[PDB]
């Protein structure tokens, strides 16, 4: 099993590491029909978005999906260091996929 | 897909972008019959709700409401600044779609 | 739509508003049987509960019920400073209907 | 209703309060089978547990289980001092019933 | 029954016991298909996976996975001292089946 954040990164296609080391610089949420979603930036105007479930969403990713909006939002408020971000590329913003954070 | 709370506001009818960039002065939950809902204020007046979950809405757009209300309790707490807000304007008070929060 | 603890506590039958502006002095919390709820007191010996989830109300009001527990046990924890409480007072200790906390 | 845990306690068969007036000393959590469950020691050397999830608990107890796990943990990395513990001594570790913290 | 995670640990074949006594270094969660898991780090290299579910894992089994992510998240962003892990050596990284915080 992936050791870490990027050979878990390795084991997709349209994946990349963005290697972060800072806090994340706005965190927006919304509920909003057809685009529950939340979208985070950093100071130099790197823009990611935790994908909304649709179809291509089983119920164990569904679940991890809810996870992520969790972290993202008290890693904002705790203005916790984001390390690496493994996002796909094939979208735009790119999608998260994993996040790492070291103190 | 938007990539700001701007242009994913504008996707959608009789919303509106509020600037308040002011933590939440006040806070309140209501577990009250057919009113089970949250409402919060700015020190300069202006309210908002975070709508009662009810008919026209599905299962994505239900858990979305809990967790915006989830959002709102923790800055409220926090004391985070609110930067903008995406709402329905078409209702009193304005109804919350979205929020963004910065640094 | 009510715009307020007050306005909102008014809509409902033989309810009352109680104005703390305090935090609250003790939390108490009981998974016992028939008997799953929470306690909160005030300094002046005011004392308020949730109701115990029953069957027949509706499970809105059950995530209701569960989302105040959450909040007053935070608030406990974080010393934030509850300033109303609307209540049925047909209860005793009476049961909560609403809260608002500002500062 | 019961306005406190002392009075709560007393209501039940097998119970004992324990007066702590301290923080939780050690927080263990176990994800293994047929041992979910959370154990917490004090520095007087007293042990309590929350019982695991039996399929013999109601609808109600099982949420209540988990919303009390959620409590200690919370209550052992904020330090709150918890007042008195009620609990059911016809098991070891003893098992939570009740909880109470008060500054 | 087990009153401690060292007594609760050698109920299991195939788990050990590894005393950290210090805070996670690094939290890395992923909600990538088949790889939703959480991985932490130790300041001296050492790694541990919560595992992916699966049906392995009954119903309750897959409760208490969630809540051990969930703990180590805010472990991680409290900078709390794990003093122990009790985790399943036949796997790669070592898989967490309990975890105790002494201050
Ligand atoms: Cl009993």
């Amino acid at each position: 099993t992936p050791q870490n954040i990027t050979d878990l990164c390795a084991e997709y296609h349209n994946t990349q590491i963005h290697t972060l080391n800072d806090k994340i610089f706005s965190y927006t949420e919304s509920l909003a029909d057809k685009r529950e979603m939340a979208i985070i930036t950093f100071k130099n105007g790197a823009t990611f978005q935790v994908e909304v479930p649709g179809s291509q969403h089983i119920d164990s990713q569904k679940k991890a999906i809810e996870r992520m909006k969790d972290t993202l939002r008290i890693a904002y408020l705790t203005e916790a260091k984001v390390e690496k971000l493994c996002v796909w590329n094939n979208k735009t913003p790119h999608a998260i996929a994993a996040i790492s954070m070291a103190n």
